[PDB]
């Protein structure tokens, strides 16, 4: 819907957090992805034969994926809402060439939510994650948009 100023200004606060430590959260988010919501994994042919956390933390590969996707999570936060250059291309590729349904969008927004939680106890309160889920649902509502602008149903 509308983060507020203040709402945003804890959004970045937290990104900072991401940011000092972009490889490891990354590999975190994508790996709590693949254990919660396995479906996820198989839509990856790059990392498919993973078989096992143990495996997937082990993987260069999987980490500098993960840096590019919260690189690109990155820019779109700074945007504050105001987002749809970084969104046109993302929901392209998204929707048209690997074709992932939007409810996946959610699965790793939880996966998002829990890595911060584990990576910043004590650092990461009750509104803290408020806002982060606030922004985190604007990013897919209007990904969402775009997949519809592309004529797809996600
Ligand atoms: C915060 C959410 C996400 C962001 C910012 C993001 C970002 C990216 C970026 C930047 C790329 C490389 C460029 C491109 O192809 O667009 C990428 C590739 C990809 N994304 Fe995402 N992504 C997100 C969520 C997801 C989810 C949830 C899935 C699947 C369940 C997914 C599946 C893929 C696949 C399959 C590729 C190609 C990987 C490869 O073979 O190299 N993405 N994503």
């Amino acid at each position: 819907m509308v983060l507020s100023e203040g709402e945003w200004q804890l959004v970045l606060h937290v990104w900072a957090k991401v940011e000092a430590d972009v490889a490891g959260h990354g590999q975190d988010i994508l790996i709590r992805l693949f254990k919660s919501h396995p479906e996820t994994l198989e839509y990856f042919d790059r990392f498919k034969h993973l078989k096992t956390e143990a495996e997937m933390k082990a993987s260069e590969d999987l980490k500098k994926h993960g840096v590019t996707v919260l690189t690109a999570l990155g820019a779109i936060l700074k945007k504050k809402g105001h987002h749809e250059a970084e969104l046109k291309p993302l929901a392209q590729s998204h929707a048209t060439k690997h074709k992932i349904p939007i409810k996946y969008l959610e699965f790793i927004s939880e996966a998002i939510i829990h890595v911060l939680h584990s990576r910043h106890p004590g650092d990461f309160g009750a509104d803290a994650q408020g806002a982060m889920n606030k922004a985190l649902e604007l990013f897919r509502k209007d990904i969402a948009a775009k997949y519809k602008e592309l004529g797809y149903q996600g």
